[PDB]
């Protein structure tokens, strides 16, 4: 005795930007912001096959064959697993600059698989549309990452406790907690990050590493501020790929002068974010990061939010 | 308008065994148990300096001199410090074996120190003897170990999440959660569990490590359980050590068969413990374990409880 149905046959999604790491937490915490992100439009077809329509904002660097395209395979694969023939358009729409360190990737192929479910109904749950954007991103650029990923589809601070099974856990956060982004206008490769982390790290340095990622997962739970400043040193990661970023010192110092929580890489570069309890000192972080990079005559942009709860948003 | 005072010249105090490691957290994890631990009496003296009086249930293998035993030396600085000028006599009661895993050099040397601090009018917060309890143990074995030191005197669940600076965060853990502590009669050296740990890791490896001590820290703040089994999982520490200890993979495979949430190595060993969610399941873990032992003919003692709140207690 209820009926509900949606004469559309389009729909556009927005995926939002993620920080990955999140200083101490290499490959296992991450979280979702507000700003910026990607979009998906997608419309259904009486021509078969998923197809690339168009995209933008992309300087025509992405792959326009859909068999190549992170956000075609994933919808391709959601609808084989399911067993259905429909043809879909996708008109892709980068809001976000690529290997910037904020999950564009992820956030494309999240704005993807979201619409084609809701879409066409919403088979599945938004729980196990995961893995899709899993082996979409795998798929496409060889690499998929939880924790750009699930913090990207689900929305708010995950914990990544295993990539084999897959075991992701969302976290609540202390509801003034804010992050600022800058992103700076250079670009550091993904590449050339990966490449230049060890291969072996000194048993002492690890559990350096891993008592802070306890104490900054402990300091989120329990709402504590001044657990989280302590927590966020990164003695592997952030000191290898810092002198990929350029003024990266003298940002992270210009943040930590303001008033910063905590500084770091912002996934895998060259976006740096910083954590601050309060709209008026993210804002004032930002400032004064946006100075260390113009004083290096480097342009930027600044985004500040407190963690995006939602997630993807239908637009 | 309050007059307290104590004529006693004299305190027993009993400290005791604690669980270092917990799976992933090397080094940075541990919790106290109600047994076993060790006892120390003493007594104020006219004649100066702080002087062992005798020791028990130690096969004389304890240092008789004050300057090389570690309670000795804790109850002399903590004096010093104050600038007091006051005689004491020290009996130790050893009530656990000596390189068991449990902690034992932690548990006299924070009997100690809380003793004399109690005994003295408590001058100082509890908080506070943490140090002294910390340079003992260091001044004597040349080694000190906050994951046994700080739950030893402070109760309960302890995150270290830094030596330097000593940055110690205690967590509530679940009511239900339960400790089966086997210890083997049989003696593996700290010195040979301690040279036969990797001196270099993969970093793919640290992470997946530091994925798990974010599962348990994260799985003990919200009272889930699921999270704890899949959490404990050491890749780096164990396997390395557990070659050392006679019977370790049938032991811990018989408490997983019976039901056990998680199985390791407690401290540097040879002592093991699993946790569970009920005192019908720690008992029968505790019975399999003990069967383990006993079909190699090796003697076993066997403890079950919650976790220790209270810490040290004067009897």
């Amino acid at each position: 005795n209820l009926y509900f149905q949606s004469m559309k046959d389009s729909i556009k999604v927005f995926a939002p930007a993620t920080v990955a790491n999140v200083s101490c937490g290499f490959d296992v915490l991450g979280f979702a912001v507000d700003n910026p992100g990607d979009e998906v439009l997608l419309r259904l077809s009486d021509k078969k096959g998923v197809r690339i329509t168009s995209i933008t904002g992309d300087d025509g660097r992405l792959p326009k064959d859909a068999e190549k395209n992170t956000v075609s395979i994933s919808i391709l694969r959601y609808l084989e697993t399911l067993g259905i023939e429909q043809g879909i358009e996708i008109e892709l729409t980068k809001k976000m600059p690529l290997g910037s360190g904020l999950g564009s990737s992820a956030a494309s192929t999240v704005a993807g698989v979201y619409a084609i479910n809701q879409l066409l109904g919403n088979k599945m749950e938004v729980k196990d549309l995961l893995p899709f954007a899993m082996e979409g991103e795998f798929l496409a650029c060889g690499s998929a990452h939880a924790d750009n990923v699930a913090p990207c589809l689900y929305g708010g601070f995950v914990l990544v406790r295993s990539y084999d099974p897959l075991d992701v856990v969302k976290l609540p956060v202390p509801a003034n907690l804010y992050a600022t982004i800058i992103h700076p206008h250079v670009e550091v490769q993904t590449k050339d990050a990966r490449n230049i982390l060890p291969k072996q790290i000194a048993l002492s340095q690890a559990v350096a590493q891993w008592g802070n990622v306890g104490g900054l997962v402990a300091g989120l739970l329990m709402n504590d501020t001044s657990l989280i400043g302590r927590s966020m040193q990164d003695h592997i990661v952030e000191p290898a790929r810092s002198v990929l970023i350029p003024g990266f010192d003298d940002v992270k110092k210009a943040a930590l002068d303001a008033g910063a929580l905590g500084c770091s890489i912002s996934g895998s570069g060259p976006s740096i974010f910083a954590l601050s309890t309060s709209q008026e000192a993210a804002q004032k972080i930002g400032q004064a990061m946006k100075k260390g990079f113009d004083a290096i005559n480097i342009g930027s942009d600044v985004y500040v939010s407190t963690v995006n709860q939602q997630g993807p948003k239908v637009i």
